């Protein structure tokens, strides 16, 4: 993993997907931006590399599952080693493609193990954004209490917005049918 | 994951396993400490939570594979939610136990997919520590160019120090026979 402007961009991009109002994210505990300092952060005023470690990792911990944080790092290695990747696309876009390919790998080699659900996002105001993202996990990677070693998050970007159905097979079929609609 | 004193302790613990001389680690490019400031940090004089994000994550990136960084986060969730764990042991020790259990899981359910090798460690002076750690990966998690999505590191602590043999089935047998000697 490497903390740079590519991570700042990834944070701002993922913040905009999961939160309707920015204040629900930047005023969260451990993040706590003042309205003025947040605007400074977004506009390129404060360097992420010199920012407090706990603050930067609280932003990442909120927007990403710990397995996704692993994928971010692995994608970074691939991204900085290939000039064709940097030439054609920004980092956050390559990461999404890297993540999608991991899902396709799970769907090909671990299909009977693929489980899905809906994730909730905690806001600064104390409330929850119900159905903030789709969660995909490998059931056997179970850690107890709804925790999984191998877990990913996707946002449904379809125009139609097919409602995610209940049931193991119904959800597996929904994922396989919405592969081009999720990011 | 969460940046706190448990992560500082984990960094100092893993630094001592992979490096013979501390200067080979703290004077590394992304880390860049001074002989005096490194001592200040070691004996609680410097707060890791307020330290530069790129600096803290360069220490973590050096000592851990990106998949291990995911395990650190997952272990943190388990650790901070179980009073029994917090009562009996520090976090770095629980992490090692968490990591060992992931290996046992791979050895039980993915044995034909377990591959092993030796890892090199880069020092501040420009040299390499040859057999710094044992690397264990799941071959099917191959990202290409010697990169694996699921990869872990162990240090052999046997009094005997059985030499890690060449060969897929021999290395597998070595791991299964040194399960109590590796950390």
């Amino acid at each position: 993993m490497k903390i740079n402007d590519d991570i700042k961009e990834l944070i701002l991009e993922y913040m905009s997907r999961y939160f309707k109002f920015e204040n629900d994210f930047y005023k969260l505990p451990g993040i706590k931006f003042t309205d003025a300092n947040w605007q400074k952060f977004k506009n390129g005023g404060t360097d992420i590399e010199k920012m407090g470690a706990a603050r930067v990792n609280a932003m990442l911990d909120c927007l990403f599952d710990d397995f996704e944080l692993a994928m971010i790092g692995k994608a970074q290695t691939n991204y900085y080693n290939d000039n064709s990747l940097k030439m054609n696309m920004p980092f956050y876009t390559y990461y999404d493609m890297f993540k999608k390919q991991q899902l396709l790998k799970w769907l090909k080699n671990n299909r009977d193990d693929v489980i899905g659900g809906t994730g909730r996002m905690y806001t600064a105001s104390g409330n929850y954004i119900a159905n903030a993202y789709l969660e995909v996990a490998l059931e056997s990677s179970s850690l107890g209490s709804g925790s999984y070693m191998l877990q990913m998050r996707f946002k449904d970007y379809s125009k139609g917005q097919e409602p995610i159905p209940s049931g193991r097979q119904n959800r597996l079929e929904w994922i396989e049918n919405n592969l081009e609609n999720i990011r």
